[PDB]
């Protein structure tokens, strides 16, 4: 299966996916990396791995639909089967999500359904949980609400900050995102017609 990875920043999840998808038994190959932001470290990681990159600046578009259409054009150019959102921070439009239904995965740094949104660690710390984690899910129109594929719990230590908690949770993200991508790319897991996850 042919994979696009979308990023907005550092690209540690991208690197873990590069490493995993290059193992001999990988059912996935990363054929394009798309960033909506120029000059981020994830682009450097892609270039070092010899993977083509595109920068599609969302600020140059009138609305989400036009921006998403520009992404979609590149996905078609590279005959992409599966899209991974890996630190990509844009909310996607309904029609784009529907087109890629069952074919687009996101990593989120909480145990969904807790702490949806852009600042999950801030929320986890404010709430005072002692267990947080990360989630890979299929992308549905409602943000951070699509069907869950894998999760991993991560402890919160007393005195944690966003810096220390996010570091600990990323170790788990780098485990479950590659595992989830392999499950979907191999056809082991799919989004069922009834809208629920199906393990073949
Ligand atoms: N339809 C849909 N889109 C999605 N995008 C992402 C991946 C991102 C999930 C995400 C969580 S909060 C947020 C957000 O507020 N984005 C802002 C930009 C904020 C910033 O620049 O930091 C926006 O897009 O206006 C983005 C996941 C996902 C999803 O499940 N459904
Ligand atoms: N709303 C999505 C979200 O918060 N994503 C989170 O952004 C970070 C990106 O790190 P990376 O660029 O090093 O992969 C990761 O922690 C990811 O789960």
């Amino acid at each position: 299966a042919r994979v696009a990875v979308l990023i907005s920043g550092t690209g540690s999840n991208l690197q873990a996916l590069i490493d995993s998808t290059r193992e001999p038994n990988s059912s996935a190959q990363i054929d394009i990396v798309i960033s909506n932001k120029a000059a981020v470290a994830g682009l450097d990681k892609a270039e070092r791995a010899g993977i083509p990159t595109r920068v599609i600046n969302h600020k140059l578009y009138k609305n989400r639909v036009e921006f998403d259409s520009a992404i979609d054009l590149v996905l078609e150019e590279f005959s992409i089967d599966i899209v991974c959102l890996a630190g990509f921070m844009r909310i996607l439009s309904g029609p784009f999500v529907q087109k890629w239904n069952g074919k687009m995965l996101n990593i989120h740094p909480s145990l969904l359904p807790s702490f949806k949104g852009s600042n999950a660690h801030e929320q986890a710390l404010e709430t005072g949980v002692t267990v947080t984690g990360c989630t890979v899910h299929f992308v549905a129109e409602d943000v951070d609400a699509g069907q869950i594929i894998l999760q991993e719990a991560v402890p919160v230590k007393r005195g944690d900050t966003v810096a220390t908690l996010s570091e600990r949770v990323k170790l788990a993200e780098h485990k479950i995102f590659p595992a989830a991508l392999q499950l979907v790319a191999s056809g082991t897991v799919q989004l069922g017609e009834n809208g629920k996850i199906c393990w073949v």
